[PDB]
């Protein structure tokens, strides 16, 4: 404990009201006092407790003052779990609302909108995850991310979840959900970055069955398919064997893998590294 005084729980307005919370409370030995409007405020200052705020939704109103107030805010959830896990009080710089989150570390790449990554990242951190500016070792459960990438390209090769920005929404509305914990398998895979995204593909020296076999599967794989040479093209797959050279010319930033760099990516469940396919001779 490093604040050196007993804690105390403010419920929030129609906080106040809700029943299993004070059930809770009691049920972790937690005094609780509440408080309806901002102005109660000034007499909750008292020597004798550091105060823990619960607000029912951010944003009421009274979340952006508290906040304004610099004071510690939390969401019911953060609280029932600490009486059916048989807690204490967490701590965090930051409002908490419910424990998703927590304690992951999320990196973004690929985002050209500040408002929104804003967005996810407050989301995150009510949740309550952190985030890192530059991707190493430490990041957890997640890139945040759109395709094309340096830090991609690195956490592909590392096999650390990519996942999208639904991820965060998606896991946000299940905020006041008891179990819910945002990086469980079934629930990430629904929401990981599908190996073919912002792909567009060809192929060449391959059956007609085999080939419209793979044109099923790249679009199954979030990818899109086009009709061989378009110049909308992102790669183009061959049989390295049976085609010993190529009809077409590309373009500089199109590619030219070998037939496993499209089954090691599915296999793998994520975009798979070009650079080790291009083709020669």
């Amino acid at each position: 404990e490093m604040p050196q005084i007993e804690t105390r729980v403010i419920l929030v307005q129609e906080a106040g009201k809700q029943e299993e919370l004070i059930k809770a409370l009691k049920d972790i030995k937690v005094g609780f006092v509440k408080m309806e409007s901002v102005e109660e405020f000034e007499g909750l200052d008292s020597p004798e407790f550091e105060n823990v705020f619960v607000v029912t939704d951010f944003q009421d109103s009274v979340f952006n003052d508290l906040y304004k107030a610099d004071c510690r805010v939390i969401g019911p959830p953060v609280v029932l779990n600490c009486s059916q896990k048989g807690e204490p009080l967490p701590f965090s710089c930051r409002p908490l609302y419910c424990t998703s989150m927590m304690n992951l570390v999320l990196c973004f790449t690929g985002f050209r909108k500040k408002e929104e990554l804003v967005r996810l990242v407050t989301l995150v951190h009510h949740m309550g995850g952190v985030i890192r500016k530059d991707f190493n070792s430490k990041v957890t459960h997640l890139v945040a991310n759109c395709t094309q990438g340096e830090k991609f390209r690195v956490a592909v090769s590392l096999g650390t979840p990519i996942m999208k920005p639904e991820w965060i929404y998606k896991a946000w509305e299940r905020r006041n959900e008891q179990d819910f914990y945002a990086a469980v398998d079934d629930f990430r895979n629904e929401f990981k970055v599908p190996p073919f995204q912002d792909c567009i593909l060809s192929f060449l020296g391959f059956s007609d069955e085999e080939k419209t076999n793979m044109e099923e599967m790249t679009e199954m794989q979030g990818g899109k398919y086009l009709p061989l040479g378009d110049e909308r093209c992102t790669h183009l797959v061959v049989e390295e064997n049976i085609v010993k050279d190529l009809p077409f010319e590309p373009s500089k930033k199109l590619y030219v893998v070998k037939q496993e760099w499209f089954w090691g990516s599915i296999q793998m469940d994520a975009r798979a590294g070009e650079t080790m396919y291009l083709y020669e001779k």
